[PDB]
């Protein structure tokens, strides 16, 4: 029972105008070296794949993005295929979704399907951020700590989130990771947003290094690693019975 889906092989060079947004510049650690990137220059479709550049053109980093312009109901599956051509060393890809239409970050939540940071380079993160755990300025959300630790981002896996009333859980080619839960706390306290807003699609490989003199998570680029891609098969929306 599919809602959703893009295998990103319409004939067209770049991603599906009416679904698909191009990531803009913000000063933050995901976003800040979309500033100068010019139209559909890090992204575009080939061979049945989304592939998301990142590069150093002419000493300006670059990042290639989208979004989903369309965001999807609790009572449904996102599954995502994906792989990194290469690890990239101040690489910061990521899978996420964001609710549409909800109050200032992070109000509405936040899920991430798949971060992954040189720091921890045979891993990925999967990881939650809501105001009940991150309040009005924390940044790390809760991230599943039991995460396979000798895994290769290198090769294609299908990052999964299925998002209830009651729960998210996680998987990774199939196989639950982890659960974040539904605690039934007064609305009042936002600890489970994730059904009052539709959330969107996000695919972006990022460069890390420092944001306003400070070391990101994804930590130093080393230039000689770019470029780099991520090369996304499919994305789809599951409708559950
Ligand atoms: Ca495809």
């Amino acid at each position: 029972n599919i809602l959703f889906v893009d295998d990103f092989d319409a004939k067209c060079i770049v991603p599906d105008t009416a679904i698909w947004k191009l990531c803009t510049y913000a000063n933050n650690a995901w976003s800040q070296y979309f500033r100068g990137v010019d139209g559909y220059e890090n992204v575009k479709v080939e061979e049945g794949y989304l592939k998301l550049r990142a590069c150093k053109d002419n000493g300006t980093y670059k990042n290639g993005g989208v979004f989903s312009k369309i965001g999807f109901p609790c009572g449904t599956r996102l599954e995502v295929k994906a792989r990194l051509t290469k690890l990239v060393r101040g690489g910061f890809p990521a899978i996420w979704q964001m609710p549409i239409g909800a109050p200032e970050w992070p109000r509405g939540g936040q899920i991430d399907l798949m971060e992954w940071v040189q720091g921890s380079p045979k891993q990925i993160f999967q990881t939650v951020h809501t105001f009940y755990i991150n309040g009005e300025n924390g940044s790390a959300g809760v991230t599943n700590k039991e995460a396979d630790k000798n895994f290769d981002v290198t090769k294609d896996h299908v990052y999964a989130v299925q998002r209830t009333e009651k729960e998210l859980i996680f998987y990774v080619d199939g196989k639950e990771t982890w659960k974040y839960e539904n605690q039934h706390l007064d609305k009042e306290k936002l600890q489970y947003p994730f059904c009052e807003y539709p959330f969107n699609i996000i695919l972006n490989f990022s460069l890390g290094g420092e944001l306003n003199g400070m070391m990101t998570w994804p930590g130093e680029i080393h230039d000689e690693d770019l470029p780099g891609e991520m090369w996304v098969d499919w994305v789809r929306v599951v409708l559950l019975d």
